[PDB]
């Protein structure tokens, strides 16, 4: 579903973040804004 696929990628995607906090807020909110805008 698009929510796995964007969920996925996203979170792959911000695991670049070296910050644990900015990390765990960017793909903890990530999904939420993925989920409401698409």
């Amino acid at each position: 579903d698009r929510y796995q696929d964007c969920l996925s990628e996203c979170n792959s995607r911000c695991t670049y973040i070296p910050d644990y906090a900015g990390m765990r807020a960017c793909i903890g909110l990530c999904a939420p804004a993925c989920l409401t805008s698409r």
